[PDB]
Order: structure tokens, then C-alpha cells, then sequence
């Protein structure tokens, strides 16, 4: 029946590639017989490294004969991978020539072994390799199903993702103390690398072990009285000593492993990242690679985040010639297909080393937790990467629950879980065909998504472009609403539990940072900027907040309106579409209530501008629907979902902080915006009885009684004082709040060289307040920031409390941020640069803008 002939190369792929072939061949009930005048497939793998053909082949047929020329390992797997595409795709062994190869030259996804929440015992992004926490990393059969997907979908790279991964995999003969696990579990971790490098390596994919820095061990911390990581604490002799050996070892141990490098989060400036990075890591690789007798130098991959690229690829290349580049496509989410702005301009700068520059579809804030998976927005997305940020490479992010491999955030019947690599089939499928190929004709990918839908759901390939339809209307979405109302693309905000009416009609109180408005989506207006140009009879341009609001209602009703026609007809996987079906209805109750609530924004902002008080009654029944909308929400989510957020801590800001797990679901967030609406109607009645509002009685705040311990100057906070000591001016002004306490004195110079270090007792919980300069100069320390430092909130320090609180003469103006504190003894390192620490207090902090009446009163 049918002879397949493997030629050339005796490799591990081309064995690989011929057992493939075999297995489709037999699923489709030919015999099939195999060797080294009837139908034949030869499958030939030639020798060439020639960076032009890379995953290249060539299929050619004549008469029953069928060739199959491989450029290299992988060319020969993609080559039997389009065979079976074709006997999938039509019955027959009647095979189309095809010479072809992946546009994009690494193609891949991550997994974290990361969970929802901390590890007791230890920091952010620390979890040992162990069962314990990870029973399905262990898991053989679930990692060959993961794997065979990944080929399906001809990717090419797979990456872990682990904040201090060493310290479960190797052991150091200086620092033995340093293992994470006990003996049998290294032994596992040992077995199970084993298992993955060779099972990925037959399969053409690149294992990519990811890890953040500066993190040590905590066994390793434990001995030397140090803590595991501590953002703004120095580089020191010992700690490089342990991650560059920690890193020899590793290479010299699992030798085809690669590395993503990420320069942070716990490393204080860009200095110490190129110290870092050319001093410690870099020197570490080549201890390894010397131990193995290797004279090439394999890539190295180096993520953008939170550091500065160019200094460190300048650095890094005259002592490593081999770097590969990373950056997120839009931040944290998926916002656009027409990216541009100053980070386009990052990308095209990454893009001009003439390397691989790959992008990074990170974390999807903006989706969790509802089904995305738009062939269109994936495709012009693809085609954005190349003509905008000239990408050559491509690393996905799960769609959502990226926190709780291997689960989507479901709820489905009797407590089961719903496995992501079943639910988000379309996701990986539709990332990895674009990576392959980003120009295909529109019309021929809606038949084939028509025919792959048609096929999961058991449906004629007509009636199932309804799935596609619901799939590419509701896509749109989250995307937009993101990128026209959002505070941030990073996961510091969860989109789809909604916002509060502060959020848009104060959105500059929330902390919006130069780049996200300027770069992830046509230019445009905000709400606020929208209606300041309406009262001041000024021209508008570009993307229209309420032009996004009508375009969002009919994307959610044409997505309903699709879905509902087709679920009643799947012959397979009839509970997925209704879950499908379930979550159209959700992002169509969603942007009803997000419509009703922008134009609710517009009348409260009518009224900030107008001070007509018919406004704020228009704003009422407008504030009304939305929570009818809301309240539908609800009751399609309470029993379907599990949560919204899978990252599930105090680092979620928006719409109001994930501290504890709480604020997760829309049944806690209606409570919140019930009581908004309740609290509004209140102030307005207020308003029409008495024409008055609540607004802050100014008072300094009382003194509290600490014990510095590490010998700093101490100095009245008063007009006048010297917070400086190597500068002439003083406060030239000051909130009453903040006057009467007792700050300190610093030299600004000893500050950039050294950082601030605060130790202190307290016998009752304290705040003490930090004043950080609104000036972009880098002699200033850098205020909180939670998109690149995941410790940013562990005092409760993320927001300010007195903005626009201080100058002083010769400086700046300053925000005040709290850092609080329960009774204790306390050290803290605040970042390099000129900052001023103005005192401790018991006392409760009323937030106030010192400027001013922001259009938000009426919220409180
Ligand atoms: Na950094
Ligand atoms: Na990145």
C-alpha cells in the first residue's frame, strides 16, 4: 500500500519525521511499510547550515512517487508536517508540490512554573522546582501532548518561565547549602529536563530556561543573614560569585538548554544591569561552554524589560557576539494591529542589530479570562510585528491564567478543571500559521478557520464561519476599550472587571505613564480630552472615545447574534461552544455596561466644566442601566468562572486593589459599584438641599515616636529646610500636612552613588513618607512603578498620597508616597537618586491633590 524511504542523515529528527508520517498514514487506513514498483514517499534530509534555507523543504510527486527534501532537521519534520496537512486537509495521497519555510525564525510559547499568589517562606516569582507545587511539570504524558501540539503548529521553542531556577537543577561544590530540594526531588528534576531536552530536541524545538535577577536561593539567603532579592541592595562580591557558577553549572549540565535573561525586576539602575549582565552572567556562560570544549558561542536571549537595551547590547557585544533581543508587543495586553509611537521606535531599534529581535505577546491582561482567539486581529498583528517593529521572531503568552497552568479560570460542574491547551487550541494554532506565514488571502483563511472550527465542533464548514464570526466581532473588544479608556496595558489592571467613574473622569489620578496612549493604537482622545475640546470649540482628531463605545456594542451584539445561531448544531465538544456561547453574552453585557457608563463620564464631565446640576441627573439613569448590564454579568459569571485575574495579589491596581485574592470576581465588584452609584445619588441630593460637598480639612499630622537606628541627620520639615545638604535652597513650599514632622538630610550626590537606607523601630504601626521629584532628570530617584518592579506595593507605596505636596528652591515640585509599617524593626533601601524622606506618622493619611475640585468629588 504505501513504502516510506528515510534518506541521508540518520538524525533523531528524520527518525521523528518518518514515525509521524507513519502514524497519519495508518489513521487513515493504509499499511504502511518502512526501510533506510508501488506508492512511495521519500523522505531525504540533506547537510546545510546555510542561514536561507533553515526549516526549508521542497516536496516534489512523479507518478506513485512522492520526495521529500529536507534542508535540515527541522525543513524534513515541516515537511512531513504539510503532508499531512494535505491528507488532512483533503482524503487522498494526491500530493500539491510545495517548497516552502517559516517567515519568522523562532516561533514559540512560554509556560511559568509561577502561581496566582506568593510562596510562603519566599519573595515574587520564587517557586522551587518540586511536585509539591508543580505535580503536572512531572507529568510525561501531558508534556508529549504539549509538545505534538507545538509541532502541529510548527513551532520551534518552548521557554519556562521561573524567577531562581538554578538552586532545583544544579549543585555547587562552594555552596552546597544553596538547594531548593530535597535529594529525590533534584533527582525528578534531573529525570524530567532529561526527558523534555530529548522528547523537544527529536521534535525540532528549543528548550529556553527564562530567569529574573538579582534572586538568590533561600537556603543560601538563610546562611548569610541576606534576603533573596531586594531591588535597590548592591551588587556584591559573594552574590555574583554564586549566580556566576549557578550559571556555569548550568551550562555545562544541560548543554542544549538556552537562556532569556531578564535585567530585573530586583536590580536598582541600568549601571548595575551592564555590571550585572557583561560581569557576572555573560563571564558565567563562558565557564561553561570552556568545561564542555565548545568554541561557538550559542545565542543568549535578553529581554528589553526594565533596563536600557542599548547600553546593555553595547556592553554586551564585544564580549559575546551571539544576542538575541526581546520586547513586549503591547506592554502586557493585546491592544492593536497599528502599533506606532516611541515604542515602535524601541522594536525598530532592537530590529537594527541585524539579529533575531523577537516579539513578546506578554501576559494578556486586558483578556483574562473570557476565549480570545481572532484569526484576523492575530493575523494583521503578525503583520504589524514585521512592517512596524521589524520582527523577525515571535514568544506567545497563554491567552489568559497565564499564574495557573494548566487551567483556564472555568468553573465547570462539581469542581473539574478545563485544561488551557484544550480550551485555547485556536490561540496557539493562529499565533503559530501567522509566525509561519503572515500574507495569506483573506477569503482562503476564512474557509480554512470555517473547515478547523467546522472539525473541533463536528459541523459542516458553513455553518460554522458563525463561530468565526463571534470569534472576530467579540476580538475587538478588549483591545479597544484597552487602548481608548485603559490606565495601563500592564496587569496592574484587569480590563474585564470594569472601572469606576474616578477612573474615567480623573484617569491622570490612577498614574497613566508616557508611551501606552502614544504607541498601542491609533492617535485619539481620551473622554476628559474629548470634552475639554466640546466645551473649549476645539477641532477633534483621530480614534473618538464615543465612536469606540458604538463600535464596541456592535461588535458584542453581532457576536451574540452569531454564536446563538450555530450552538445548538455541534455533533463534538457541544459543552465547549456552550461555554463559547456563554462568554459572547459576557462581552456583550460587558460593553453595554461600559457604553452606558462612558456616557454617564461625559455628563459628570459636562458638568465639571459647565457646573449645570441637570448634568449630574442625566448621569443617574445612565449609572442605572450600566448596573442592570453589570448585574447580567453577574449571573452569567458566579457559576462559570472561578475569577477574572489570575495574578491575584496587592500588585493589581485597577479597578481596585487584588490584595489577599479579594476583588477577583464580579459578584465582589458589583458590591463596589453599587455602593458608587448609592454614594453619587447621596452627594447629589446634598448638592440640590445645601449646595455643599465634602472636601478635606487640612491638618498637619502628629509626629510618631520612632527610633532611627542607623545614625541620619535629623531636620524639622518646615519652609526653609534644608533636605539637602550639598545644595543652597529649601522648602520653598510645603502641604500643611507634611509641616512639623521630622524628615532627614541627605547629600543628593551620596544618594545616586548609594541609594537610602532607612533603619528604624517602632512600637505602633507608622507610615513614613517619601517625597520623589516630577522630574525626569536621572539624578532624581524614580517613583513606585508596578509594570517594571513587582515589589513597587510591598509597603503600600504604589499610589501617592499628597501630590504636588513640596518643592524645594533650586530642585522640583514632588508627590508624597506612603510606605507604611506594622510595629517592628525595619530596613528599607529607597532607589538611587536625590529623594527626601520627611517623617513618620500614626496618624490617618487624607489623600489630597495640594495644586488645587477634580471632577471625582462626587464618588467619595
Ligand atoms: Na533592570
Ligand atoms: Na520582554
Amino acid at each position: 500500500e504505501v513504502n516510506v524511504v528515510m534518506t541521508g542523515d540518520m538524525t533523531t529528527r528524520l527518525a521523528f519525521a518518518g514515525e509521524q508520517l507513519k502514524q497519519a498514514l495508518v489513521e487513515k487506513g493504509y499499511e504502511v511499510n518502512q526501510t533506510t514498483g508501488k506508492r512511495s514517499i521519500y523522505l531525504n534530509l540533506l547537510n546545510d547550515t546555510t542561514k536561507k534555507n533553515k526549516e526549508r523543504f521542497d516536496i516534489s510527486t512523479k507518478g506513485k512517487n512522492t520526495y521529500v527534501t529536507g534542508y535540515d532537521g527541522n525543513g524534513i519534520i515541516y515537511g512531513c508536517r504539510e503532508l499531512i496537512d494535505q491528507l488532512d486537509q483533503s482524503g487522498t495521497m494526491d500530493f500539491k508540490p510545495v517548497s516552502d519555510a517559516p517567515e519568522m525564525v523562532l516561533r514559540g510559547a512560554c509556560i511559568g512554573l509561577q502561581k496566582t499568589t506568593y510562596l510562603p517562606g519566599h519573595a515574587v516569582y520564587e517557586y522551587p522546582y518540586t511536585p509539591e507545587s508543580f505535580p503536572w511539570f512531572y507529568d510525561k504524558e501531558r508534556w508529549i501532548k504539549y509538545l505534538d501540539m507545538m509541532v502541529e503548529n510548527r513551532m520551534n521553542s518552548l521557554y519556562l518561565w521561573n524567577g531562581h531556577p538554578f538552586a532545583s537543577l544544579v549543585k555547587l561544590k562552594d555552596y552546597p547549602f544553596a538547594l531548593e530540594v530535597d535529594e529525590e526531588t533534584f533527582k525528578k528534576n534531573e529525570e524530567m529536563f532529561s526527558f523534555l531536552t530529548t522528547e523537544a530536541e527529536k521534535r525540532g524545538i528549543f528548550v529556553i530556561q527564562m530567569f529574573y535577577n538579582i534572586i538568590v536561593s533561600k537556603p543560601f539567603a538563610d546562611h548569610y543573614g541576606i534576603k533573596t532579592q531586594d531591588r535597590n541592595r548592591p551588587i556584591t562580591p559573594l552574590i555574583s560569585d554564586y549566580t556566576r557558577k549557578s550559571v556555569a553549572a548550568f551550562i555545562e549540565k544541560y548543554p542544549n538548554v538556552g537562556l532569556l535573561v531578564c535585567l530585573g525586576e530586583a536590580i536598582g539602575t541600568y549601571e548595575e544591569d551592564v555590571e550585572w549582565f557583561t560581569k557576572t552572567i555573560i563571564p558565567g556562560i563562558k565557564d561553561g561552554l570552556k568545561v564542555l570544549g565548545r568554541t561557538d558561542e550559542p545565542p543568549v536571549l535578553v529581554r528589553a524589560h526594565d533596563t536600557d537595551c542599548k547600553m546593555v547590547i553595547d556592553a554586551a557585544l564585544p564580549l559575546y557576539k551571539n544576542l538575541y533581543t526581546m520586547h513586549k508587543y503591547n506592554g502586557e495586553s493585546l491592544t492593536t494591529y497599528e502599533p506606532r509611537g516611541p515604542w515602535a521606535k524601541i522594536h525598530k531599534d532592537l530590529s537594527s542589530l541585524g539579529s533575531v529581535h523577537i516579539s513578546n505577546v506578554h501576559i494578556l491582561a486586558n483578556l483574562e479570562p473570557w476565549r480570545w482567539s481572532s484569526p484576523d486581529f492575530i493575523q494583521k498583528s503578525v503583520k504589524a510585528m514585521h512592517s512596524v517593529h521589524g520582527a523577525n521572531a515571535l514568544h506567545i503568552y497563554p491567552q489568559a491564567n497565564y499564574w495557573d497552568w494548566p487551567y483556564t479560570a472555568d468553573k465547570l460542574a462539581n469542581g473539574e478543571r478545563e485544561e488551557q491547551v484544550y480550551r485555547d487550541w485556536a490561540w496557539y494554532k493562529a499565533w503559530g500559521r501567522y509566525a509561519w506565514k503572515a500574507d495569506r488571502n483573506r477569503l482562503e483563511e476564512i474557509k480554512y478557520w470555517d473547515k478547523q472550527f467546522g472539525d473541533f465542533y463536528g459541523i459542516p464548514a458553513e455553518m460554522a464561519d458563525n463561530i468565526r464570526i463571534a470569534y472576530e466581532e467579540s476580538g475587538e473588544i478588549a483591545p479597544k476599550l484597552l487602548r481608548r479608556f485603559g490606565i495601563t496595558e500592564g496587569n496592574r489592571q484587569t480590563l474585564l472587571l470594569g472601572m469606576f467613574m474616578s477612573q474615567f473622569v480623573n484617569p491622570y489620578k490612577y498614574t497613566i505613564h508616557y508611551g501606552f496612549y502614544e504607541s498601542c493604537g491609533p492617535g485619539g482622545e481620551k473622554l476628559i480630552e474629548y470634552v475639554e475640546k466640546e466645551w473649549k470649540k476645539q477641532p477633534h482628531v483621530g480614534e473618538l472615545p464615543l465612536d469606540i463605545i458604538n463600535q464596541v456594542i456592535e461588535h458584542g451584539d453581532k457576536a451574540v447574534a452569531a454564536i446563538d445561531k450555530v450552538v445548538s448544531s455541534a455533533k463534538k465538544n457541544s459543552d465547549e461552544l456552550r461555554r463559547l456561547q456563554n462568554d459572547m453574552h459576557c462581552y456583550r453585557e460587558y460593553a453595554y455596561a461600559f457604553y452606558y457608563k462612558v456616557k454617564a463620564a461625559q455628563h459628570v464631565l459636562n458638568y465639571h466644566w459647565g457646573k449645570n446640576m441637570d448634568e449630574l441627573d442625566k448621569a443617574v439613569p445612565l449609572m442605572e442601566e450600566s448596573l442592570k448590564h453589570y448585574t447580567k454579568l453577574v449571573d452569567l459569571t458566579k457559576d462559570t468562572y472561578l475569577f477574572a485575574n489570575s495574578m491575584q495579589t496587592a500588585q493589581r491596581r485597577i479597578p481596585i486593589g487584588g490584595d489577599d485574592g479579594n476583588n477577583k470576581t464580579w459578584s465582589e465588584m458589583l458590591v463596589h459599584y453599587k455602593a458608587e452609584l448609592y454614594n453619587f445619588k447621596e452627594n447629589i441630593e446634598m448638592l440640590k438641599d445645601k449646595k455643599v460637598r465634602k472636601c478635606v480639612e487640612v491638618t498637619p499630622l502628629k509626629e510618631a515616636d520612632v527610633k532611627i537606628l542607623n545614625n541620619l541627620t535629623k531636620v524639622k520639615i518646615e519652609k526653609g529646610a534644608k533636605i539637602f545638604s550639598n545644595i543652597d535652597g529649601g522648602i520653598d513650599a510645603i502641604a500643611k500636612e507634611i509641616t512639623g514632622l521630622t524628615g532627614f538630610v541627605f547629600n543628593g550626590e551620596k544618594q545616586r552613588d548609594d541609594a537610602t537606607t532607612i533603619e528604624f523601630e517602632c512600637s505602633s504601626p507608622v507610615t513614613m513618607l517619601v517625597a520623589y521629584f516630577k522630574d525626569d532628570h536621572r539624578k532624581f530617584a524614580k517613583a513606585p512603578r508596578l509594570e517594571s518592579d513587582a515589589s513597587a506595593n510591598d509597603y503600600g507605596q504604589a499610589e501617592p498620597v499628597l501630590t504636588n505636596a513640596l518643592h524645594v528652591k533650586g530642585v522640583a515640585l514632588a508627590d508624597i508616597y506612603p510606605y507604611k509599617f506594622k510595629a517592628g524593626r525595619h530596613t528599607l533601601i529607597l532607589p538611587k537618586g536625590y529623594c527626601g524622606v520627611l517623617g513618620f506618622t500614626e496618624d490617618k493619611i487624607k489623600e489630597r491633590d495640594v495644586a488645587l475640585d477634580a471632577p471625582d468629588w462626587l464618588f467619595y
